[PDB]
C-alpha cells in the first residue's frame, strides 16, 4: 500500500446523509458505552467511528457525572461506523482524554493525551505500537484536535496545544512520520489569537478550521504542508460559524477575531471551495442546538459579495447538537469531503433530566449533486432513559 | 474477482429450508434490534441478512410505535444470515427508510433513501463510499425495492419510484456502474399500471416481479438487461399471488391488472421457469398470514392449461407472514433461486398485544430434488414478550 | 488447500483437558443460547463448537419446555470452541433438529434435517451454499450423527437414518463430494441390529462407533472408506460402554447386541487401537451421570484377555453428563484423537429444578504421555439459575 | 514469517500509559467475565489481554467466592487489549488455573495447568492444537508464570514449578519448540531459594524476575538462552520490590534472599538496564495497594551507589493493585519493554464489600523520552457494584 497523496478535494455542491448510530436510543437498556468527542476517520478498507469513552455504560451508576472532561478512565475507542459503541464491538486504542487519529495509507497513527492536568503526556501510537510521546511543556492540559489528523506522503500533521484555556496558550503543529516525531512549529500569532480543536482535511495541502474560544465568533484557520505552516487567518465570511456568534450578517474579519461573542466556542469545521467557503454551524447563535451547513459566496476572501448561496438544515434547532468535524474519503484521484456531528444528550442540556453526559453521531458526505432535505437528530426521548 | 455474469437459473423442482433467525423469540430479553423490510443478498464469501432497523431495541420504550414507516432513526443494517440482529453483530450500512443492495462481483452497492417525504434523496454507496445520489423528482416518498438489486457484467439494475402511492407515480429503473449512475428509464405503462417493491433475480436477463398496490391482485413484472427494459406485463397465472386476491381460480390477465382486490398488496416474488411460473404468496387471500409457494403449469403464458402442479405450505395460516423476496446464489455456471419470508410480529396484527412492530426471517432455496414438508413460522409466544 | 487425506491416528496413551465452555454458569444472566447435541469439528485454522440451538435464550420464558427434541425453531449453530454460545458470537449454519458437519480440507459440509416427523428433509450445505438434499424415504424422523462426519480425498462419509426408533429402521451411509451426493449404502444387518448417532473418526479408514438404542449395551460399529462399507460389528469388549449397561464385567459379543439393558442408550464414542479399544462411558450404569474413558486390552477382538488397563474419570458420578463424540485434529502426518462431552442440565435430570433443558461442553485430546487426574463437570449451581 | 530473534531491549528512560480496560467499572451491569492473573502478550498483528477466567459473570451468584484459586471452571481466555472481557469478545484458549502464553513469530504457544492439586497436568497448545503435556512430578500444584513466556529462534522458554508452596519446591525451566518439549532444567538453588511466578522479557537473552514467596523481600532472577540457564541471583538493589518488604533503604543481597518480610510476596517484574535496574512495586510496603516503578542506579550490581534516580507513581496508594508483569513489543531491531498491572477488586480487600474477586488491567510502555505524571487506578466505586 502506498502512502496517501496530496490529492485535491472532489467537486461537490451539497451534503448527503451517510451513517447514523442512534447510540442513545439504543442505549436505553444500558448496553452502550458512554462517550463524547466522537469523530470519524477512514483507512483503505473501512471508515470508523472513534470517540473518547468514559469507562462506564450509559445509565449505570458509574455514568453519573460524566460531564467531567478529564479522568483516568477515559480511553480512545473505535467501533464500526454508524454502530453504537458496545462491549461486544469496540476496540480500545489508548488511554486518552484528548485524541486525534489518522491513517497514512499503510498504518494508523493515534495521538493520545492523558494524566494530570499539570503534567499530561501525549502517547503516539503507530501500527498499534507506542512509538513516541510529547511531554507537557506548559503544564496546563496538553491537548489535541478531537478529530482526524492528516497524512501526506507519509508525514502526518497534527495540531497540539498546551497552556491556559483563557490566558495565552502555545498552539503547535507536529509533523510525525511512521510514529516518530520529526519536528514541530509554534503557530504564528500575527492573525490567529486562539486555536483549539482543529478540524482538518486535505485539498492538496492540509487545511484546518478551528475554534477560537476567547475572542472570535469567526473561526481561525491554517494551511499546512508536509514541511511547514504556509498560511493562517480567520474565515472572512461575514456569516460567522462558531457558537455563540452574532446574528447574520456580521463583520468580515480575515485577519483577526471578531472580538464579539468570543467564548466559549464549539469545535466545528468548514471547507474552502475556490474563493467560497462551506461552514458548519449550530442553528442557534447562543447554544449547542441544531445543525446547518452554509456555502458562502466568496466567503474565503475579502469581498463585498458574501451571500449564503446554500443553507442545508440537517438537525433542527429543537434538537441538541455538539462538536462537528471534517473527514475525507479517498475517491480515485481526489478526496471526498465529509463531516460528522456529535449529538450531545444529558448534562448540562436544559431538560435532559439524567445524571450522565453522552452523545450519538450522524454523518454526511459531499457530492456534486443537488441535495434534498430532512432532519437527523439524536432522536432519544430523554424521559425513557435510565438516569 | 470478475464481475458477475448473465448466468441462467439452475434447474429446480422444489424449495428447501435454509436459514432461520428466530429473532423475535431471541429478543425476549431486549437484546435484538427492531427491524422490518428484511432481505438477503450474497457476495463471494457469504450470504447476509439486511433489514431496515428502527434505531431501538425490541421491548424497550423506544420500540413503542415502530409501525411507523419512515423516521430519521432508520438505517439499513447487515448481520450474519440466520442470526438475530444485535448490537454486538450488526453493521450499519447507511441511513435509510427504503433500500436495496447488491454485490457486483467485486464490491457491494447500496441504494438508501432517507429524509423528508417531500424531499427525500437516495444515496448510492459503493465499496463503502458514497458515490452518487438521486434527488426526489416527484417529491413524494422516493423509494426502492426492499430486496436485492441485480448486477450483470458490472452494471447494476435497481427499481426506483417517486410519486403518490394512490395517484399515478413515476416508476423507474436505474443503471449504476461502480457506484455511478449511468442512465434511467421510465417504466412503460402500456401494461403495468402500478409497480412497487420489485423482487428481482437473474436468469440471463434480470426479471422483476413486483407489487401492484392499487388495481391488481396479479403481479406486474419486467425483464431488463444491462442496457434497457426489454419486456413488461402482469403474471398470466389464473392463480393470483398478491394479498388480497380472489380465491383460486381467478382471471388470466397477461397485460393488465386484474382490477379486483387490488390493494394494498404486499411485496412478493416469483420465478419464471420456461412457460411455467413459481409464485410465493400468503396462505390467506385477505391478510398477511401463512406462506406457500406454488408452481403453475404454463402460468407465465396465455394458456388454457394453468394448474397448480406443486403447492408447498411453508408457514401455516395460523402464523403471521409479511414481505417476501427473491435472492440468487451463484452455483458454478448458473444461479440458484432462493427466497426469504419476513415474519412480522406486533402491530397491527390481531392479538399481537405489544406496542412495537418487528420481524424475524426464514429462508428457502431451490434444488432439483423433491421436497418434504414442514412449517417454519416466527414461533414467538407474544404473551412472553416485553410490550 | 489439498483435500484431507486418509491419515492414521497418532500414538496416544491418555487424554488431556482441552477446552471447556462453562456455558450454563455463564448463562445465569440470560445471555446464553439454549442448546443440546453439541459437537466439535475443526478446519485448517480453528476448531469450532457446533450445537443444535433451540431458538431461545436460557432462562427466558421461551426456554421453558426445551426438553422437546424437534421444533422448527432449532438451528445448527457454530461458535468459538470453549466459548458459551451468545447472540454476539454465534453463526447460524442451517435450520436443523439433527445435524452433522465436516471439513473436507477446502470447505465445510453440513447435513441438516428439519421439517415434519413424517416428511423431513436433509439439506446438504457446502461452502455455505445449499447444494443437495435427501428426502425422507421411511417418513419417520430422518436423522443423522449429531457429531462430525469425515472426509477422505474429497469424499465425505455421513451416517443417515430413517424409520421407527423401535421398529426396524433403515440405517444408511451417504457419500458426498463437494456437496453433491454420489451414492448411499444400506448398512448390512448381519451383525448390527440398531445403529443411531454414529461417532466417527479417521484412522486410514473411517471408523464409526454408534448407539444401539434397543438391544445392545455394547456399541455397534462400522469401518468405511471413500467407496463402501468395509466391516461391521459390535465392540467385543466385555466391559460395555452404552447407558444403561450391565456392571463390569459383562459378556463378550463381537457380532451381535448383548441383548441386555439395551435401551435407550446414549450417543458415545471409542477409538480402536491395534487390537485394543478405548471407550467413553457414563460412570453410572443406569443414568447419564459421570464420564470416564477406559482402555481395554484386546477389547477390539475376541479374546480371553480383556482388562481395563486405564480408567480416567473425567466427570464425577455426582455430576450430569450426556452425549459424547469423537473429533480429529490433523497433526502433521497423523490425526490426533479428541472427544467432547455434553454436560446436560435441566429437564429431566433429578433435582435440576428448572423448566428448560440445555448443556455445556468439555473436551479432551489424546497425547502419547501419561495423564494426571481431575474433574471437569458443568459446575452450575442449579439453584442460582433463572428457571 | 520468521521466528522471533534475540533482539536487545530498545533504549528507554520512562514509562507511558498505553491501554486500560476499566473492566470493573464496565461490569456494573453484569456483562463482564470474572478474572484474575491477567497478562499481556503480542503477536505480529496485535497485542492481546489474557487472563484466568472463573467461568462466571461479575456480580452474578456464580461469582460469589471467586477468591478461590483453583477450580475446574477456570480457563485461560484472550480478549482485545484494553477491552473488558465479555461473552461477545472473548476466546477460550484452554482449561487452566495457571498459565503462560507466548508467540514465537509464527504461532502462539500456551501452557495450561488444570486438574487436582495432587495430580495436575500442563497442556501445551501450539497453533491451537494440543501438542504436548507435563505431568505433575511432585504432586503439589504444578504451576507456571501467569505472564508471557519468551521465544528465541523458535525455542520457547517457560518457568514451571511443582511442589509445596512452603516446603522446598522444584523450580524448572522448560524449552519447547513448535509445541514439543525439548528439555527441562532444574533451576540451580545455589542462590535462588524460592522462585514463583516469573516475569520474563528478552534482552538478547531471556531475563526473568520472579517472586520469592518465603524468605526474600528482594526478587530472585535468572538469565536463560535457547539452550540453558546462564545465570541466577537476587536483585542487588537495596531498594526492595516485593510485597511485603522493608522500608527504603534496606539491605543489598545479590546472592541470597533478604531473610526479612519474606512472604507471601506478589508477582512482579523488573528490567535490567546496563548495571542499573528498573523495578515495579506496590506503593505500600505491606499490602497490595498502589503501584510505582523505580530506576535504581547500579541496582543490578553490588555497589555503594544505589540511588532511586526515577520514581513514577502510576497507581496511588489509596487504590488497589495486584500482580504485575513484563511484556515486550518488537520495534524494528529491538524489543520495547512494557508492563501490565492487575488492579484487584473484591475479596479480600478491606472495604471492597462484595462477594466476588476480580480485576481490571492497566498497561505502560517504555520510551526514550521523559514522562509526565498521572494516576490510573481501577476507578470503580465498589458501592455501585452488584455484590
Ligand atoms: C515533502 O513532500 C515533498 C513532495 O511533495 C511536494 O512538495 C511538498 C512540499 C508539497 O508542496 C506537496 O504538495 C508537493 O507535492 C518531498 O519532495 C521530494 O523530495 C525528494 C527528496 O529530496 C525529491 O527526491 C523529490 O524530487 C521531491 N518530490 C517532489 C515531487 O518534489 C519532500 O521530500 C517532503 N519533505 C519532507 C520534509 O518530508
Ligand atoms: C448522581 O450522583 C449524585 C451524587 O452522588 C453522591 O456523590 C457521588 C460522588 C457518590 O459518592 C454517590 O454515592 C453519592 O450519593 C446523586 O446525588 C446524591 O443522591 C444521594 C441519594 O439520593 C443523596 O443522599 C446525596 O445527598 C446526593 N448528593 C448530591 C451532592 O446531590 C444523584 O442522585 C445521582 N443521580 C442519579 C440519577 O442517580
Ligand atoms: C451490456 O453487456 C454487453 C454484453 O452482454 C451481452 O449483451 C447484453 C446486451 C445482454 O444481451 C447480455 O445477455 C449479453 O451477454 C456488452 O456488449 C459488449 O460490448 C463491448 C463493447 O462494445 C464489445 O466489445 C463486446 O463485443 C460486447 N460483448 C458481447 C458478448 O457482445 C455491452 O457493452 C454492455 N452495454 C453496456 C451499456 O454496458
Ligand atoms: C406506547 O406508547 C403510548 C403513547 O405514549 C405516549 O405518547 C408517546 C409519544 C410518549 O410521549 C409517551 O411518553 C406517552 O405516554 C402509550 O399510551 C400512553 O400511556 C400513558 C401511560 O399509561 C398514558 O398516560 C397515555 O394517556 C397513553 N397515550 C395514548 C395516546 O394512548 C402506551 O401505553 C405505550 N405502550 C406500552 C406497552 O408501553
Ligand atoms: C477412493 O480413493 C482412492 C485412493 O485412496 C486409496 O484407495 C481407497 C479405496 C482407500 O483404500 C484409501 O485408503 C486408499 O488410499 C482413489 O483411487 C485412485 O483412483 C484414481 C482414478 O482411478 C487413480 O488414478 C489412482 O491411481 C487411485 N489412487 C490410488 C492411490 O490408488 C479412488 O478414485 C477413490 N474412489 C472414489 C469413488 O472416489
Ligand atoms: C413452564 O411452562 C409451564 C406451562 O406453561 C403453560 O403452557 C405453556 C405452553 C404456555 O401456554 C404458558 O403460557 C402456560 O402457562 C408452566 O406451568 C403453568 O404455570 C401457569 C402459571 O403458574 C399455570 O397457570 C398453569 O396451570 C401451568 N401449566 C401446567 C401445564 O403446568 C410452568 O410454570 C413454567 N415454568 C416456569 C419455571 O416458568
Ligand atoms: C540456539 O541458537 C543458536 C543461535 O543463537 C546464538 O547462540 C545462542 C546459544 C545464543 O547465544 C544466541 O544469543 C546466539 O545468537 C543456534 O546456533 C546455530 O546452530 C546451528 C546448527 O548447529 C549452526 O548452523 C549455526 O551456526 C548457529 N547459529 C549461530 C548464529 O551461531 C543453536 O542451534 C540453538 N540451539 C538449540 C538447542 O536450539
Ligand atoms: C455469598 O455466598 C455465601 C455462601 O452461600 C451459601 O453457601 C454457598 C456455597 C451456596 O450453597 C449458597 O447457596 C449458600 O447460601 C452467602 O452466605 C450465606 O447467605 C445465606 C442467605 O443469606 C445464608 O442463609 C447463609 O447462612 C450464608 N452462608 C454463610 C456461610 O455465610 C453470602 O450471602 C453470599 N454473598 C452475597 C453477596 O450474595
Ligand atoms: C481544555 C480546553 C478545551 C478546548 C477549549 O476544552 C474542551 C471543551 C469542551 C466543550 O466545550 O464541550 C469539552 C472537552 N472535552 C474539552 N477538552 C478537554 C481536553 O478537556
Ligand atoms: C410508500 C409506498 C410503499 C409501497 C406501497 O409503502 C410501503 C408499504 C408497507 C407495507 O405494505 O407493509 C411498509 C413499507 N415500509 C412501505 N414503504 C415506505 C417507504 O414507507
Ligand atoms: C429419534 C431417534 C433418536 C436417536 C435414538 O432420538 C434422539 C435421542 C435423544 C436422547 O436420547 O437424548 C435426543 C435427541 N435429540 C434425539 N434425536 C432426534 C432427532 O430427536
Ligand atoms: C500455589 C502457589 C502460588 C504462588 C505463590 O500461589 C498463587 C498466589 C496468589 C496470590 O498471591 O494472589 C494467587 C494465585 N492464583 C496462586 N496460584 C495458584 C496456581 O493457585
Ligand atoms: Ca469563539
Ligand atoms: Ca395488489
Ligand atoms: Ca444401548
Ligand atoms: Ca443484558
Ligand atoms: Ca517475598
Amino acid at each position: 500500500r502506498p502512502f496517501k497523496s496530496p490529492l485535491p478535494l472532489c467537486p461537490f455542491r451539497g451534503f448527503f446523509p451517510f451513517h447514523k448510530d442512534n447510540a442513545i436510543r439504543l442505549g436505553e437498556n444500558k448496553d452502550v458505552i458512554v462517550t463524547r468527542e466522537p469523530y470519524v476517520s477512514c483507512d483503505n478498507d473501512n471508515c470508523w467511528s472513534f470517540a473518547l469513552a468514559q469507562g462506564a455504560l450509559l445509565g449505570t451508576k458509574h455514568s453519573n457525572g460524566t460531564i467531567k472532561d478529564r479522568t483516568p478512565y477515559r480511553s480512545l475507542i473505535r467501533f464500526p461506523i454508524g454502530t453504537a459503541p458496545v462491549l461486544g464491538n469496540y476496540k480500545e486504542i489508548c488511554i486518552a482524554w484528548s485524541s486525534s487519529s489518522c491513517f497514512d495509507g499503510k498504518e494508523w497513527m493515534h495521538v493520545c493525551m492523558t494524566g494530570n492536568d499539570n503534567d499530561a503526556s501525549a502517547q503516539i501510537i503507530y501500527g498499534g505500537r507506542m512509538t513516541d510521546s510529547i511531554k507537557s511543556w506548559r503544564k496546563d492540559i496538553l491537548r489535541t484536535q478531537e478529530s482526524e489528523c492528516q497524512c501526506i506522503d507519509g508525514t502526518c500533521v497534527v495540531a497540539v496545544t498546551d497552556g491556559p484555556a483563557a490566558n495565552s496558550a502555545d498552539y503547535r503543529v507536529y509533523w510525525i512520520r511512521e510514529g516518530k516525531i520529526i519536528k514541530y512549529e509554534n503557530v504564528p500569532k500575527t492573525k490567529i489569537q486562539y486555536l483549539e480543536e482543529c478540524s482538518c482535511y486535505v485539498d492538496i495541502d492540509v487545511y484546518c478550521i478551528c475554534r477560537d474560544n476567547w475572542k472570535g465568533s469567526n473561526r481561525p484557520w491554517m494551511r499546512i504542508n508536509n514541511e511547514t505552516i504556509l498560511e493562517t487567518g480567520y474565515v472572512c465570511s461575514k456569516f460567522h460559524s462558531d457558537t455563540p456568534r452574532p446574528a447574520d450578517p456580521s463583520t468580515m474579519s480575515c485577519d483577526s477575531p471578531s472580538n464579539v461573542n468570543g467564548g466559549p466556542g464549539v469545535k466545528g469545521f468548514g471547507f474552502k471551495a475556490g474563493d467560497d467557503v462551506w461552514l458548519g454551524r449550530t442553528v442557534s447563535t447562543s447554544g449547542r442546538s441544531g445543525f446547518e451547513i452554509i456555502k458562502v459566496t466568496e466567503g474565503w476572501i475579502n469581498s463585498p459579495n458574501h451571500v449564503k448561496s446554500i443553507t442545508q438544515t440537517l438537525v433542527s434547532n429543537n434538537d441538541w447538537s455538539g462538536y462537528s468535524g471534517s473527514f475525507i474519503v479517498k475517491a480515485k484521484d481526489c478526496f471526498q469531503p465529509c463531516f460528522y456531528v456529535e449529538l450531545i444528550r444529558g448534562r448540562p442540556n436544559k431538560n435532559d433530566d439524567v445524571s450522565w453526559t453522552s452523545n450519538s453521531i450522524v454523518t454526511f458526505c459531499g457530492l456534486d449533486n443537488e441535495p434534498g432535505s430532512g432532519n437527523w437528530p439524536d432522536g432519544s426521548n430523554i424521559g425513557f432513559m435510565p438516569k
